[PDB]
């Protein structure tokens, strides 16, 4: 009859030595150079299959073939870019309030919905008087339809609307 | 070093984790092995009276289950194409079951299988898979077997399974 063996935890220890060899900077095969303002350009050697894994932008980029590719990227922050880079590898963001709106356009535009939705519900949460305007105009220009109504409906239902 | 060009328009801590992404993210990368796409790896396997096979794969993902398949990709030339590697005294069948493994945590085999794959897991340094076809003939050890299996396990070089076998034979004697 059949041996049949699963081992729960091997992409979780897989994604360990992918971010390993990441950080060694081994098989890298992707290189993303950010340039955000009037601030120093950063480098960051990462795997096109790894952020394909992660990224329909990255797959559509990178299945549309062999040897080294450079991704220029303008106008965002090389944190933001670094924060989701390591979400890739780690399936893990941790960061300050005030990085949450940066990061969400980042993961928007990169569409890593997980952290776009992680993010919303986060700052659907956060939702007071003094930054539901904010929250809603942000919302309206990197195109979070459900954040922005959220805000929306907790403007209005202040003036009994 | 095809270029590509994307332009964009208190003191609460905020923390995300995705429980089943690395799942997710190997269903893709397992996707983009069958379709063939963002390989940089050729695997030829060549054994005994068996066809020649070919298995496409992505460096990065073998190396994430293989100490072998690492030490291979890391020690190979930098801004290389693809990448052919003729593989010698493994069986295609035992190869595919790894690949697969290495790409979906997962392997299903005959028992029968059970040494030429545990072979192919000791080669290539899959220790859980090691680990696992281990711990099923220590579930297989009688009288009658427990000599072949610490002979097999000290053969292929599996410490676990030549201790425990020798272990079940010193339990009558000493
Ligand atoms: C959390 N992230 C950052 S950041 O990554 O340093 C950053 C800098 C500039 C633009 C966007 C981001 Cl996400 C934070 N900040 C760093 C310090 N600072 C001057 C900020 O304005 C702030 C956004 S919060
Ligand atoms: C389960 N798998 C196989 S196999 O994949 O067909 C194979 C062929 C040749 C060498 C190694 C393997 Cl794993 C089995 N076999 C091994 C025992 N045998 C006598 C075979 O011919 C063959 C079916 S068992």
């Amino acid at each position: 009859r059949t041996f049949s063996y699963t081992l729960e935890d091997h992409t979780k220890q897989a994604f360990g030595i992918m971010n390993e060899l990441r950080l060694s900077q081994q098989l890298c095969d992707v290189t993303l150079q950010v340039k955000y303002q009037d601030a120093p350009a950063a480098q960051f050697m990462a795997h096109k299959v790894v952020l394909a894994s992660s990224s329909p932008v990255f797959k559509a980029m990178f299945t549309n073939e062999q040897g080294m590719e450079v991704v220029s990227i303008e106008g965002i922050h090389p944190k933001v870019m670094e924060r989701l880079i390591e979400f890739a590898y780690t399936a893990s963001i941790s960061m300050g309030e005030k990085c949450v709106l940066h990061v969400m356009n980042g993961a928007v535009m990169y569409q890593i919905d997980s952290v776009v939705r992680a993010c919303s519900d986060f700052l659907v949460q956060q939702l007071d008087p003094s930054n539901a305007i904010g929250i809603a105009n942000f919302a309206e220009q990197i195109g979070c339809v459900e954040l922005h109504q959220r805000a929306r409906e907790y403007i209005y239902m202040h003036f009994g609307e």
